[PDB]
């Protein structure tokens, strides 16, 4: 079977949420692969299927439980289980496809969405983009058991990509930025629900740019500035890996060392 790792919203704290995101990050790479100091997830390319996924077991303490994929090569979120239901979304080519057959194998009833995971998608779908749909343990708790109902048919399909939006973020977004791991556990810390701000949403966009640009770094420089943005939005560029050690946790492989 796939690695697991659980978390409960059931009495969460900073300290629990830590261990379960270092969980995360642990089981979607061995760390083998490092350039300057960051840990590289493993390549698309030569990666068997027994091996390309991680289960994400999500509880509450209403005692529901859910189950999140996700793709080890770049934390992604590709589908779900609930009880006696998985759900997929579209994926992006015939490899994929084949892939995700190897997953919840023993569920009864298996469904492919129409719609991508894309964020763009799930906010068209959820009728809110990002920077309107908070984020915390109230948030995360809701998105479990939203996801839980949701093969029942009382889930309506935006509170479903709402919930999906949730849960992309506070696992597999966290598990790429301690950053963003930082700023989730602040909102655990004390007790706050928030929409991310400009600084959270704009790394969220950047994470395949960074990595490239980390990768083809000349000892960290990199061959050209990538501008992100401040808490309050105002856009700064960063010239160097350095500054990115205690930001980003986790790239996705662009090409070989
Ligand atoms: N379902 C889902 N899971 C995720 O982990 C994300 C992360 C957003 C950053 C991202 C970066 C690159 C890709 C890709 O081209 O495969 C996808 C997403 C996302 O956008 N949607």
């Amino acid at each position: 079977q796939y690695p697991i790792i659980n978390f409960t919203t059931a009495g969460a704290t900073v300290q629990s949420y830590t261990n379960f995101i270092r969980a995360v990050r642990g089981r979607l790479t061995t760390g083998a692969d490092v350039r300057h100091e960051i840990p590289v997830l493993p390549n698309r390319v030569g990666l068997p299927i027994n091996q390309r996924f991680i289960l994400v077991e999500l509880s509450n303490h209403a005692e529901l439980s859910v189950t999140l994929a996700l793709d080890v090569t770049n934390a992604y979120v590709v589908g779900y289980r609930a009880g006696n239901s998985a759900y997929f979304f579209h994926p992006d080519n015939q490899e994929d496809a084949e892939a995700i057959t190897h997953l919840f194998t023993d569920v009864q009833n298996r469904y492919t969405f129409a719609f991508g995971g894309n964020y763009d998608r799930l906010e068209q779908l959820a009728g809110n983009l990002r920077e309107n749909i908070e984020l915390g343990n109230g948030p995360l708790e809701e998105a479990i058991s939203a996801l839980y109902y949701y093969s029942t048919g009382g889930t309506q399909l935006p509170t479903l990509a709402i919930s999906f939006i949730i849960c992309i973020q506070m696992i597999s977004e966290a598990a790429r930025f301690q950053y963003i791991e930082g700023e989730m556990r602040t909102r655990i810390r004390y007790n706050r629900r928030s929409a991310p701000d400009p600084s959270v949403i704009t790394l969220e966009n950047s994470w395949g740019r960074l990595s490239t640009a980390i990768q083809e770094s000349n000892q960290g420089a990199f061959a050209s500035p990538i501008q992100l943005q401040r808490r309050n939005g105002s856009k700064f560029s960063v010239y160097d890996v350095s500054i990115l050690i205690p930001i980003i946790a986790l790239m996705v492989y662009r090409c070989a060392p």
